[PDB]
């Protein structure tokens, strides 16, 4: 790929955002939706948030409450043998490795917005903050999905009853209509697809699974982006591969002459997160036509590299112009960048590729 | 309260089943849907069958290949340092204790029929047999909600992808529909209410979570039975309790005046499984009004307790007739007995708890 990376990444980091909450630093802007309205481009920032403790034995978990609408702080020592501390994103039980008790951060989304694609101005306050039982360990990596008039943004929302995906619709970014949880836990990487197709809605997803099933792309049907059915097995992990240890989607599938165009992220057991891409029929989306056996986008820049675990690129949207596509990512799960590419040359990977 | 076990129980056992798989032992006919049609009672039967290797060291795993079309055998051995072989319903490995590679036995759907509700004959030929790769480890549990002349039929289907919940519809249990899967994995115990409920269907479910959430009931709405949303959280686990380590959807919802009963299955961590219930609103029935603080059914007689898998007692249906429940329910993940119980006496224990 003849990749052409932003000549001011990263766009948005840490430093550039203040904290919205007493004694909590900022951890992440990071893994951006993308829309374009009113002449600008909309960057859906998740913004992390992560208590200081004065006490350097004691750990904090921050809890928003919603009966109080505020948050309740609970604190855990290192030294509890109950617990790990040593995925620093997450208090775990022993007895649970596979999950978490709590996050050590909380995230909600804020807008970023520029003319020109390069230079962002954050709105002044945030766009989505938990507001319900279910998004109690925040709101992560809203997805932007645009058909007509309406936008859909739909996010992670962790609680204690799980990880789920929750959508909020708008016209103006200003009135929002929340249309509850539309796809139950544990689930998230969903991306709507852009147009209604042979009479269906569709969304990709990514069930999460305790007792068998491997972290793979799924895919939904809907009659009104309210409810999903018919889900079906999509994308699956590939041993030896870039994308061994887990696929998700990533952006919005891309409308092109010879399918849907499905730039994913994957990452091998070590976390190294890349995106691929996939193709997919034009009538009937269940259908895989090609994927790509090499990245399309891989971390080799500084400001990509050195994330806790592995080095991560992480798309959650995209702007096409043309042949051009912008394309926005999360870094090192802290910031964001930007890179331009060309569509056409995705598509030319896929077919020299499979 | 008056629990009415059957004279007869357990009504259907192993031993009343032929295995259509050669090589293989039936160990359960158990954990059947309810349905009538054309003047009978039908149970769904889970028939659960395992394949029999004559080496007391070695146990095998089955595996239907939708590709292929055919049963493949997966050999183990029971000193294998990597797999664990305690649950007998299941080769896990020992890193992953909270899941499995494998099920000891496939299960498949097949209908029995009775006149008076206590003798029951099987039809010939299995119903439901693993048909896609969804499927590849069984279909289990079928549960079956009527609304006006068309039965569904939703069930759990297992793969190397999930566990599912899937859903087939017919009108004479003969002429079948497929409607894919309706509910993600990692999701089973999926009960349709029988009607629209102000504009809306809906539908119990229980996800099944990997990093955080217990074994909960949630609930779900639809336009059209095919496509759910609006997930909620409905019942959870209670600490201390009998359904301390997982809750799940019995029976279909029962409408009753007071709002829709919910005859629901609650296990401690120890997997002991009794029954119990709750009360939902009438109009709005992700409000829950009242549930149980004891069982109204527990695995006491003797075919309850020894089993497959013991001290299981698990409803997947009921027939009403007026204010008596034909209840039938799965005995020990090995056979089906029934009970009939009083609506207004499990209202009135709902009341004084
Ligand atoms: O959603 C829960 C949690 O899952 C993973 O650990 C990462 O995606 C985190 O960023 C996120 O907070
Ligand atoms: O659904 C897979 C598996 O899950 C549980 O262990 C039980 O319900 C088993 O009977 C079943 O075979």
């Amino acid at each position: 790929m003849n990749i052409y990376r932003y000549e001011e990444n990263p766009l948005i980091t840490p430093l550039d955002v203040k904290p919205i909450h007493e004694g909590f630093e900022v951890i992440g802007a990071f893994n951006g939706g993308v829309a374009e309205y009113n002449g600008e481009v909309l960057l859906l920032l998740r913004v992390a948030e992560k208590p200081v403790s004065e006490d350097p034995e004691i750990v904090l978990a921050p809890v928003y409450n919603a009966k109080n609408k505020e948050l309740e702080l609970q604190s855990f020592r290192l030294d509890d043998e109950n617990y790990d501390f040593e995925d620093p994103r997450m208090i775990r039980s022993k007895a649970k490795l596979e999950g978490f008790s709590y996050l050590t951060s909380l995230s909600y989304i804020r807008i970023a917005r520029s003319k020109d694609g390069h230079h962002f101005t954050l709105d002044e306050k945030p766009f989505l903050y938990p507001f319900n039982e279910y998004q109690t360990f925040g709101i992560e990596d809203a997805r932007v999905t645009q058909i007509g008039d309406t936008y859909h943004v739909n996010f992670s929302a962790v609680s204690e009853f799980g990880v789920a995906d929750a959508l909020v619709t708008t016209k103006d970014f200003e009135n929002l209509e929340y249309q509850g949880n539309i796809f139950a836990p544990e689930n998230k990487d969903v991306l709507i697809f852009p147009e209604k197709i042979n009479g269906k809605y569709y969304a990709l997803h990514r069930p999460s699974l305790k007792s068998i099933g491997n972290l793979d792309i799924w895919i939904a049907s809907s009659p009104d982006l309210r409810s999903f059915g018919d889900h079906r097995h999509l994308l699956g992990i590939r041993p030896g591969e870039y994308d061994s240890g887990r696929v998700g989607g990533g952006c919005v599938p891309i409308k092109t002459e010879e399918g849907w165009l499905i730039l994913y992220h994957g990452a091998t057991e070590e976390n190294r997160y890349v995106m691929g891409a996939a193709l997919l029929d034009l009538n009937d989306p269940t259908i895989v036509l090609k994927r790509t056996k090499t990245p399309i986008l891989e971390p080799v820049a500084d400001y990509e590299k050195n994330g806790f675990f592995g080095d991560v690129v992480f798309a959650c949207g995209a702007i096409q112009e043309g042949d051009t596509l912008h394309m926005y990512y999360g870094v090192a799960d802290t910031s964001m960048a930007g890179c331009d590419m060309k569509i056409s040359e995705i598509l030319h990977q896929l077919e020299v590729e499979a």
